[PDB]
């Protein structure tokens, strides 16, 4: 009863915790500068609990005097996976992001990035007087809205958490939907490019203030940022270097790379969206016969920006009853439904989804899977293969 | 690489897979018989592995002369628990359902459904000759889309499993949003109702044949079913009672139960939806102060109709890292933030939520948490709370 009013209370309290968890991009247009402004925050994991607050304010104007698109209010939603190279000594980060643009119901610079565009970042920074540099290259993949670098201080220790630094250190990748072509800024700026300037403020500590140039500079994307931080707490989050530096169990790079390769089997015309159409194609091609309705409802269940399609962020959310699952695809390999997968049922289902291998290499395969070496892999074979 | 063909190929096997593991149900207009008619499956999982898949094809009639609405093409979304009464000796289910429409993209009859309507189901069946009989009684509030019912087999043991009884066992209760409530075929129909009738197919076995008359009697409503089974195996999913009864893992009722109460203190007018003002309402009464942008990208995170606002199965479906949530419910209880939430401050929380309690019920609840008998509560208090 007093327990009842602490849960009834609680869950309420909760509830508005987990409704304000994922905090997105808030972009708006800015038609005196010739550009836009973005708010949003960030919350940074402190170890051992609790999160440090960043409270964002961007500008972006462009660089030169063409046309640029200026948008309708709008999001973006961000993923981001920090990661460590085995290998390197110096001081680094390593960082993979999916970008993508939503929150509008229902072609200048794109053309720049239709497929993959080396980055290049250089950061000249001082923190409470702390002066330090950073250096970072990789690339670009505006059809997943996918970038993928590698980032060294070049200057020795990083007087400042990795983490803090990841907003300052190219929304010009970020995929907007077709219907929203038209509110893409950063790719419309292109090749001359745009100014982006930001406040950041830590709850309870320092600000930084940020001024970059993004533009290319022959085929790459270069990001050159000047980065000047004041009232930092000596022993506080920053300086102190108390913040976690990556959320745990997220995917592996090599996982995330097999669901994108999988994704590719579906995304037959590489636009980076899977259609009610192509999912179609390739059920049918399976031996499955789904309604257009249940096409379209199959898509909505995973459809976050609500644009109809499956992209490839929507996908590796879906992706990221383990045994029923594994038993039911089971059933699509095994095409006459005998319990074996054969070599020739394997063959068909590899042509059934687009997978162009050659038989010996699917007889390797089987041979992989086949630990009883009759040729064919039965369930229980499958299921070690599987797991 | 044999390992990664096999990973990638399994992926997206195993993603038509996940895509497909919801089917919904597709309803259409019946224009030709001034009714509807509609088209899903339902996967009922087999005891120690697979499922056993039921076609169902339904349409539905008006009983009465009157005009109905006729509805453009939709679906609804179906969550169903089942469980048992340990007190009940006879051969019984209790069911617990939320139905919610969807698929058409941004008055007759619904003065009938405001509050709770009490409901009377009775079902007279032959399944491959044997006959059976079963009575329900419960309530519905489709302002939740919300359904309860207990069913009792009144002829002695049920020949068939319960689940496969479930679909045949009042449409009339879901939740259709405003922006769609032109559409509700079911309630337009009423009081005078309708007839519904399917032909249920199961795979590998035998199908049901059913016809109904829903319509009210008296402030009642009443569903009254005829059923056929025919071509059922003696040794099969059906006859031989090879299904599970529930699904593992679902909240309880009762957790369910403070979960509704918690949406409660959101819908402030009581119309089964959060809105962005009744959302930044509360949240504005904690101490905070989110934009309208940030209120809207909050509720877009959970909404799956994409209606802009949060009904109650969206709403259960978030509240259905645990260290962290309870940190931050923590600092929300203790507003001045000194690690102590006073009587005081549970008082102006529960105001601030509009959970009207009594001084005494507030100290009531300080003392169930206050271990040390300070008159205040610790975090580590509000953690075993919590827990
Ligand atoms: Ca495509
Ligand atoms: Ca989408
Ligand atoms: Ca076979
Ligand atoms: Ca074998
Ligand atoms: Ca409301
Ligand atoms: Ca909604
Ligand atoms: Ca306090
Ligand atoms: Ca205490």
């Amino acid at each position: 009863s007093s327990r009842r009013k602490w849960n009834k209370t609680g869950h309420a309290v909760r509830a508005i915790g987990r409704l304000s968890s994922q905090p997105n991009v808030y972009i708006k247009a800015d038609k005196q500068k010739n550009g836009i402004k973005a708010n949003f925050k960030i919350r940074h994991n402190i170890e051992d609990g609790g999160v440090q607050l960043a409270y964002h304010y961007q500008q972006n104007t462009p660089i030169g005097d063409g046309p640029v698109l200026l948008p309708d209010n709008h999001y973006l939603s961000v993923q981001s996976k920090l990661s460590k190279d085995p290998n390197e000594k110096r001081d680094h980060m390593v960082l993979l992001e999916f970008v993508t643009a939503a929150g509008i119901t229902l072609s200048k610079g794109e053309e720049l990035f239709t497929g993959v565009v080396p980055i290049l970042v250089e950061l000249d920074g001082d923190v409470n007087g702390h002066k330090f540099s950073v250096s970072g290259e990789g690339e670009g993949d505006a059809t997943y809205g996918k970038l993928t670098l590698k980032f060294i201080c070049t200057t020795g220790k990083l007087p400042v958490p990795w983490p803090t630094l990841v907003t300052t250190l190219v929304q010009c990748f970020s995929r907007y939907p077709d219907h929203m072509k038209q509110h893409d800024f950063f790719k419309s700026a292109m090749p001359e490019g745009y100014i982006q300037e930001r406040t950041i403020f830590f709850k309870d500590d320092g600000n930084y203030k940020t001024r970059a140039e993004v533009k290319f500079e022959g085929d790459t994307l270069v990001n050159r940022i000047e980065l000047k931080g004041i009232d930092f707490k000596e022993d506080g989050n920053i300086l102190g270097h108390k913040l976690e530096y990556n959320l745990p169990d997220q995917l592996t790079e090599e996982q995330i790379a097999e669901f994108k390769e999988a994704f590719s089997l579906f995304d037959k015309d590489g636009d980076g969206t899977i259609t009610t159409k192509e999912l179609g194609t390739v059920m049918r091609s399976l031996g499955q016969n789904p309604t257009e309705a249940e096409l379209q409802d199959m898509i909505n269940e995973v459809d976050a920006d609500g644009d109809g399609t499956i992209d490839f962020p929507e996908f590796l959310t879906m992706m990221a009853d383990s045994e029923e699952e594994i038993r039911e695809a089971f059933r699509v390999f095994d095409k006459d439904g005998n319990g074996y997968i054969s070599a020739a049922e394997l063959r068909h289902v590899m042509t059934n989804l687009g997978e162009k291998l050659t038989d010996e290499e699917v007889d390797e395969m089987i041979r992989e899977a086949d630990i009883d070496g009759d040729g064919q892999v039965n369930y229980e074979e499958f299921v070690q293969m599987m797991t």
